[PDB]
């Protein structure tokens, strides 16, 4: 197994990596800090400038901290809407001000619980997500590099969009084949 | 549900990927029947659009066959494994100089093959090259199939550049055929 891309040393795709560039910026808030099948260390792939944290409950990292109350970003958290209070300010679009994706990487049960337990989030707004985008880039829950292909298309971004749908798209297909 | 083109389920069409290259040496597929995806023939003309490919006949080969391999432009060439050869049959192991290789491959399976080697008079006049399947590891691949065979062929003719986009397209269809079995 090669150790850049976790696929097996016949399928390696380092060399076909090409990255894009964005107006957007994601952060991927991590509960474990990774598995092959994990998606979203694709992001950076294709977005170098992607950042990531491991999740801390009781104390969050000055890195962390200094971000999401940089003004240069309007941060959003990226959750379903019906998981929201009725009182959470909760948008469909990205609105001047790039983005900052903050995206929630674990199963449902421990994303759950990162969206319940983190203050310094709560005053964010949340973003529900327009899956249908993603017939544009002809693919079909869904994963978080799924997620981020709708993202980067709701912001105008099709360059970096396209991208990661290829080699997200790439990466699928050698996953199920070295399976075999 | 299936490209007609490429035989691969529609979600894993290639056929936007297929770029053709150029080589001196061409290729003659002499078939037996007309076709099952996890067949390999068909790449080399995805790569190689001059080839030409044929019906095997028993009984009444074809003009247009006859005729390419009696046609003095080309050195002919029969793709098989020299330990099937009757003693005086000469046997070579590289495409001599001059003249632009035909190599003539018997695609099917190895009784196939075997049948067609044995039962075709038009072919025994020719000489059978031995083919030197170690220059695979240039290109990063490990009998072999048809296309494998072929792709050692272009290089010992010196058409590394065709050898090579063989090697990627090969690749492809064997990672993607894979992935849509499972
Ligand atoms: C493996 S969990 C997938 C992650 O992608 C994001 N995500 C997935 N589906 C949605 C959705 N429908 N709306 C918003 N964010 C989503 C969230 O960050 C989630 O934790
Ligand atoms: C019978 S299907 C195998 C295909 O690979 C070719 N092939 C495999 N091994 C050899 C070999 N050792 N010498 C020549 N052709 C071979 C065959 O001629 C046919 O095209
Ligand atoms: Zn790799
Ligand atoms: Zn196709």
């Amino acid at each position: 197994r090669c150790q850049r891309c976790l696929l097996p040393e016949k399928l390696c795709l380092c060399s076909t990596i090409t990255p894009a560039q964005a107006k957007s910026r994601f952060c991927l808030l991590m509960f474990d800090t990774m598995k092959p099948s994990n998606t979203g260390r694709l992001i950076a792939d294709i977005l170098p400038d992607t950042v990531a944290f491991q999740w801390s409950r009781t104390e969050p990292s000055q890195d962390l901290l200094d971000l999401v109350q940089n003004p240069y970003y309007q941060p959003m958290v990226v959750f379903p809407a019906s998981y929201a209070d009725e009182q959470r300010e909760v948008i469909f679009t990205p609105p001047g001000k790039p983005p900052l994706f903050i995206m929630l990487d674990g199963t449902w049960p421990e994303a759950r619980k990162m969206f319940r337990k983190s203050p310094y989030l709560d005053n964010l707004p949340v973003i529900s997500v327009d899956l249908s985008r993603l017939s544009a880039y002809r693919l079909r829950q869904y994963c978080t590099a799924e997620v981020a292909i709708a993202l980067l298309d709701m912001a105008g971004d099709t360059g970096a969009a396209a991208g990661l749908g290829e080699h997200f798209t790439r990466f699928k297909t050698r996953y199920l084949a070295g399976k075999t």
